[PDB]
C-alpha cells in the first residue's frame, strides 16, 4: 500500500474552519494540536501517511488507557514500536475530535520519532493522507465534527490549514490515497504514466531511475524543467525547473516523491469522500 512506499529522502454547525500552517525550514508544513487537552505541540503535516504518530515524550502524558499496541516504519527511516490510545485532539478555537486513536513511540532507532523529526522540530507526525478501503487507519480529520471531517485543504503559501468541503475551485484535489497515477514530463520529453506520491513531509522529493532517464543514487541536475500533468496528459498539476538546493533524488525504482514543490506552489486539497486520484 501507499506506507510501503513512503520516502523521505533527506538533501543534507460550522462547516469549514482554518488555523494556522507553519512552514519551517522552506519545506516542513507544521500544525499545533493538543492532545487530552495539553500543551501545544507542533506536528508535521504528512499527506503521504495516515496516522497520528507522537515521540515517545509523550509517554508522560495522560491518553488513558494503551488500546493496542504494535511495530511499524516511519518515512523509511524510522522502525519503532508504540502504544495506540484513544484520545481527543484539539486544533484550537475548540476545533475538537471526537476520541479517536493516536500513537506513542515506545521506543525506535535509529534515534526518537523527535530527532528524525528535526528539520521541522515537530513532536509527531500527523498522517493526514486519505486511505480508502482501509477502514483499520483514518486520518484524525475524518473525527471531526460535520462537514469539518469532509477534508482539509492545505495552503502553505498561505500558512494556512482549512478543515471541511474545499472552498476554491479547480486547483489539486488529492483522494482516495497519497499515490494517483499522473503524467509526468522532463524537459519537452514525452508525458509518461506514472505513479506519483503528493507528499507534504517528502522534503525536495525522489524520482525512479527509469522515469528521470538518470542513474540512481545522486540528485536531478540543476537547470532540469518537472512537469506533472493529470494521466490523461490534458492538465498541468504543477512544473518547476530544478535548483542546486531544490532537486529530487533519483532513486533505484519505487515511485516519484514530489516533496513540498506542488504545496509551496498551490493549495491542495485532501478529500476524504469514498473513491488514489488527483484531479486539477
Ligand atoms: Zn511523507
Amino acid at each position: 500500500g501507499s506506507s510501503h512506499h513512503h520516502h523521505h529522502h533527506s538533501s543534507g454547525t460550522l462547516t469549514n474552519a482554518t488555523v494556522p500552517l507553519q512552514l519551517v525550514n522552506t519545506t516542513e508544513p507544521v500544525v499545533f494540536i493538543s492532545l487530552n487537552g495539553g500543551q501545544m505541540v507542533p506536528v508535521l503535516l504528512d499527506t503521504g501517511s495516515t496516522g497520528l504518530v507522537m515521540d515517545s515524550q509523550f509517554l508522560t502524558q495522560n491518553f488513558g488507557p494503551v488500546i493496542g499496541t504494535g511495530t511499524a516504519g516511519y518515512a523509511g527511516g524510522l522502525t519503532y514500536n508504540y502504544n495506540t490510545y484513544s484520545t481527543t485532539v484539539d486544533f484550537g478555537n475548540g476545533l475538537l475530535t471526537l476520541p479517536t486513536s493516536v500513537n506513542v513511540v515506545t521506543s525506535s532507532s535509529p534515534g526518537t520519532l523527535g530527532n528524525f523529526l528535526s528539520r521541522s522540530g515537530a513532536v509527531g507526525v500527523l498522517g493526514i493522507g486519505p486511505n480508502n478501503g482501509f477502514p483499520g487507519t483514518s486520518s484524525i480529520v475524518t473525527a471531526m465534527p460535520g462537514l469539518l471531517n469532509n477534508g482539509v485543504l492545505i495552503d502553505e503559501s498561505a500558512g494556512i490549514l482549512q478543515f471541511g468541503p474545499n472552498t476554491l475551485t479547480g486547483g489539486i484535489t488529492i483522494s482516495g490515497a497519497p499515490i494517483s497515477t499522473v503524467a509526468v514530463q522532463i524537459d519537452n520529453g514525452p508525458l509518461q504514466q506514472a505513479p506519483v506520491m503528493f507528499d507534504s513531509g517528502g522534503i525536495n522529493g525522489t524520482i525512479p531511475s527509469a522515469l528521470a532517464s538518470l542513474p540512481s543514487g545522486g540528485f536531478v541536475p540543476a537547470g532540469t524543467t518537472i512537469s506533472v500533468y493529470t494521466s490523461d496528459g490534458q492538465t498541468l498539476l504543477y512544473s518547476y525547473t530544478t535548483t542546486a538546493t531544490n532537486t529530487p533524488f533519483v532513486t533505484s525504482g519505487g515511485v516519484m516523491n514530489t516533496g513540498h514543490v506542488p504545496f509551496a506552489q498551490q493549495p491542495i486539497y485532501v478529500s476524504y469522500s469514498p473513491t488514489i486520484g488527483t484531479t486539477t
